[PDB]
């Protein structure tokens, strides 16, 4: 039992709700958030805009200093840093971004990074901004995601429409 609330169950480890990631952050204190991260962490919008923007910008100084040493992230790729005033952990995982041209194949790869943790707060990879098609993405979300997640959907229209059409 843990303290997620107000979720839809779409398989035996997939959760799905219509929900503010930073609020459901700041009240679950969940023990791992999901930032939808570039491979630069620069957190300008989107989930990325929005989380930093909760932290006081704190999350874009230590991503920062994180680049300064180790340099850009690999699409599909992830990094641990902390989860600041919204949870334990953050994991920055970077889907390809549609608009800039990166392959949908790396979707898989980027929610393989879920599987390293066992219970997560987290957005659709490559949605939104980043250009890919939420459904499908929930499709290889739930196709690569073993552990349990807890997917936080910001739009209500987009929601109702991904349970709608969940097989
Ligand atoms: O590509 C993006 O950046 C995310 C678009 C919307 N995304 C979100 N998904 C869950 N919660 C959310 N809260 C937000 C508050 C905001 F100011 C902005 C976005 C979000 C948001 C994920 C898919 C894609």
């Amino acid at each position: 039992v843990n303290s997620f609330s107000g979720y839809l169950k779409l398989t035996d480890n997939v959760y799905i709700k219509n929900a503010d990631i930073v609020e459901e952050a700041k009240k679950v204190k969940p023990t791992v958030v999901v930032n939808a991260a570039n491979v630069y962490l620069k957190h300008g919008g989107g989930v990325a805009g929005a989380l930093n923007k909760a932290t006081n910008n704190a999350m874009q100084v230590e991503s920062d200093d994180y680049i300064a040493t180790n340099g850009p992230l690999k699409v599909g790729g992830s990094c641990v840093l902390s989860g600041h005033n919204l949870a334990k952990h953050c994991l920055h995982v970077v889907g390809p971004n549609v608009n800039k041209g990166e392959d949908i194949q790396l979707l898989k790869s980027a929610y393989e990074n879920f599987n390293q943790h066992e219970v997560l707060l987290a957005p659709l990879l490559s949605a939104g901004i980043f250009g890919a098609d939420p459904i499908h993405s929930l499709r290889v979300c739930v196709d690569t995601v073993r552990t349990n997640v807890y997917l936080a959907v910001f739009d209500k229209n987009l929601y109702d429409k991904l349970v709608s059409s969940f097989l």
